[PDB]
């Protein structure tokens, strides 16, 4: 293991909005496969269904389009039509409150899912423990 194992509470029974405490944006997987953030709660591409593959390992899927959140070899988030190794994330509790998502494939490099204050996603190498960009709160839809 390259990381701790404090897990967040809550389950995967229903879809969620992944709210980023940094700028207040909700993670969005666009129909064209791009990933960013939006403050518009009415957006139809921010409803995400998480599922557990192994304890603490999850897929994050758009309920609207079926795409899986994934992080590519250069650290960019994208929407994948099919589940692959780039789609698995280590879901952990952070600062005794938030959920963080580390790329399983790049776990040794500490690459996280993160949103900047302007709504753009962070590239894996630019994320790290301690940032506000990596902190999320799963809100009901």
């Amino acid at each position: 293991h390259h990381h701790h194992f404090n897990l967040p509470p809550g389950n995967y029974k229903k879809p969620k909005l992944l709210y980023c405490s940094n700028g207040g944006h909700f993670l969005r997987i666009n129909p064209d496969g791009t990933v960013d953030g939006t403050r518009d709660r009415s957006d139809q591409h921010i409803q995400l269904q998480l599922s557990a593959e192994s304890v603490g390992e999850v897929y994050i899927k758009s309920t609207e389009t079926g795409q899986y959140l994934a992080m590519d070899t250069d650290g960019l988030l994208y929407g994948s039509q099919t589940p692959n190794e780039e789609c698995l994330f280590l879901e952990r509790l952070e600062e005794n409150h938030y959920n963080t998502y580390i790329s399983k494939k790049h776990a040794e490099k500490n690459w996280f899912v993160g949103l900047k204050k302007n709504g753009s996603c962070k590239r894996g190498p630019r994320t790290h423990y301690g940032q506000k960009a990596i902190l999320f709160l799963p809100l009901p839809v």
